[PDB]
């Protein structure tokens, strides 16, 4: 009893905390570089949101973005995060051409379908921003038809040039057939994926032949959750074209990026 009076009590302060957050706007922006295996330049960086708060403190986005959801806050944050990316970008427009391409996980941040065409064009709009610096990440569950109307709504940004990636495959060739048929740019592989492929048989030639449509139709192939270097030279050895984890760089904040850029790179192994 006295524990489910202290979970009603702490998700409720936390949640009165997170509008707050907003209303303010104390929330980070943490990018993590995504480079070539080859090459070992800059491929992009992704966004994530990392709220960081004196008083409770590091909480992080996997035990936020759920609570988000209940008090109807995804709006609020999935619009800020593409809003202060592209702020961002503005930022370091000022300097050189800099970055490459900035990848953004819609499907982490609880995105429905009707925020797609707009809360994307708008920051494209309000910035300076060319389209083909920005790519965006779906989970592929709502990439079917349904009846959202949403087949379209991404044919928009793709005609302004931002890139599409998907997640889920669901260990299946049907997700793969399914693929072929969509209009991506890049294709990430899931972090239990990249997880002991090493061990299991059948990941290994599965990851290795995603690989394969990547050179044939163009497609870049992330790489997601890497962390030993075992990882790295099975995935290299496939041909797997980028990497980002931990095993290159931990996710940086929006300041000392240009300083990471010009110290590290090219980092070619």
């Amino acid at each position: 009893s006295p524990a489910m009076n202290e979970m009603v009590k702490e998700r409720l302060v936390l949640g009165a905390a997170l509008k707050e957050a907003i209303s303010n706007n104390q929330l980070k922006l943490v990018y993590q570089p995504q480079i070539f295996a080859e090459t070992g330049e800059l491929y992009g960086i992704e966004a994530l949101a990392r709220w960081h708060d004196p008083l409770h403190g590091h909480v992080p986005p996997s035990r936020f973005i759920p609570l988000a959801e209940e008090i109807g806050e995804i709006e609020n944050i999935g619009r800020w995060v593409i809003a202060e990316a592209c702020r961002q970008l503005a930022e370091w427009r000022s300097q050189n051409i800099h970055i490459p391409a900035l990848s953004v996980n819609l499907s982490a941040l609880h995105f429905r379908s009707n925020q797609l065409p707009n809360q994307v064009s708008d920051a494209m709009h309000a910035w300076g921003i060319d389209g083909h610096q920005l790519t965006v990440e779906i989970t592929e569950s709502m990439m079917m038809e349904h009846d959202t109307e949403i087949f379209k709504r991404i044919q928009i940004l793709r005609d302004m040039g931002v890139g599409l990636s998907v997640d889920d495959f669901g260990t299946g060739f049907s997700g793969l057939s399914r693929l072929v048929s969509l209009p991506v740019t890049e294709i990430k592989i899931d972090k239990s994926f990249v997880d002991r492929c090493l061990t299991e048989k059948r990941i290994l030639a599965l990851l290795e032949a995603i690989t394969s449509i990547g050179q044939s139709l163009n497609l870049t192939v992330v790489a997601e959750g890497v962390e030993t270097k075992e990882q790295f030279e099975m995935l290299r050895k496939i041909h797997c074209r980028v990497i980002q984890g931990y095993f290159f760089s931990r996710p940086l904040p929006a300041e000392e990026i240009p300083g990471w850029m010009s110290s590290v790179l090219p980092l070619k192994i």
